[PDB]
């Protein structure tokens, strides 16, 4: 019984929620709030612990990007601080390879990072690795075949359809085939050996479209679109289906969670979050 955990997010201000969804019975758990509110974070899991990485606290008193790494233990229902990153990273992307967390891109005020750093939980230390070829905020990250892909985003001037691949053993990045569509703030994940990029913002509108990358054919193909157009959506994969959570549709902050079934190539409404929000961090344990 693994749960879908959603941390933080934004509606009127950054949020402190930690909620978990159990797909096998439809139930939502209300778990311990984050110590500091944050939106534009990413979530991931190492060792059955949930990590909240980066983001920003957009509050009525003002706006502060986060270099924070916090760790939630589902056994104790408690958040514990970890070593902070080298730099704050709002609108960050994250991936895990061999039990190490990669923090990719993101912003600190006006600085759009190309830099990438790696956390080792066993030593509680971050270290920089080779930077990306492109500065990317609002970037999606997927891990596939022990390689890390950085997909789309915004480089400070252009919104991106480009994507790139990081080779940990070699410590190098290479550009891959660009997507069909410019996307920042998309949900990017891996399912059944393909990278999926769902939604985002193309410079003009929120998107419902979804495309997937086949690493051997080197081509992106559109699949069924989502039921809602969404940017700043959370994403994860649970039992062979993609789950997308919240986001901003151009007018409203959505509470909709939808599910992609790769067998039928369809999306379905599965549940609603307790309140609409965007810019959450999501992970499954
Ligand atoms: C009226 C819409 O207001 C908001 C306010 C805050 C958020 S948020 O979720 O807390 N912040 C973020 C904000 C944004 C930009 C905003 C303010 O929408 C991100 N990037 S983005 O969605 O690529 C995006 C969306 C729309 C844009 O044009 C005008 C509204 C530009 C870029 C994000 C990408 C990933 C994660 C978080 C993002 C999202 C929307």
């Amino acid at each position: 019984g693994r749960l879908i955990y959603t941390a933080g997010g934004y509606f009127r201000q950054s949020l402190s929620y930690l909620e978990a969804y159990n797909p096998s019975n439809g139930s939502w758990l209300r778990l311990a709030d984050l110590q500091v509110p944050r939106s534009g974070l990413a979530g991931c899991v190492v060792g059955g612990l949930l990590y909240a990485v980066g983001g920003r606290n957009n509050s009525p008193d003002g706006n502060t990007d986060s270099s924070a790494l916090d760790c939630y233990n589902p056994m104790t229902n408690q958040w514990s601080p970890c070593a902070s990153m080298s730099v704050p990273r709002n609108r960050i992307g994250v991936g895990v390879i061999d039990g190490h967390i990669y923090a990719v891109g993101g912003s600190h005020g006006c600085i759009h990072h190309s830099s990438v750093e790696r956390y080792e939980p066993e030593r509680d230390e971050w270290h920089l690795v080779a930077p990306m070829l492109t500065r990317r905020i609002g970037v999606g990250v997927a891990v596939l075949n022990r390689l890390l892909y950085a997909v789309g985003g915004f480089d400070g001037t252009n919104r991106l359809n480009s994507a790139e691949c990081y080779y940990p053993e070699r410590n190098e990045w290479r550009m891959i085939t660009p997507m069909n569509t410019i996307r920042s703030g998309a949900g990017v994940c891996v399912l059944h050996n393909c990278i999926y990029a769902a939604g985002g913002y193309d410079g003009q509108d929120q998107l419902n479209s979804v495309e997937r990358y086949d690493v051997e054919t080197e081509t992106w193909t559109f699949v069924a679109p989502m039921r809602h157009h969404r940017s700043a959506l959370g994403i994860t994969v649970h039992q062979g289906k993609i789950y997308v959570l919240g986001g901003y549709d151009g007018h409203t902050f959505l509470d909709s969670v939808e599910c992609y079934d790769p067998d039928s190539d369809t999306w379905s409404e599965v549940t609603r979050m307790t309140s609409g929000r965007s810019g959450v961090g999501v992970a499954v344990t």
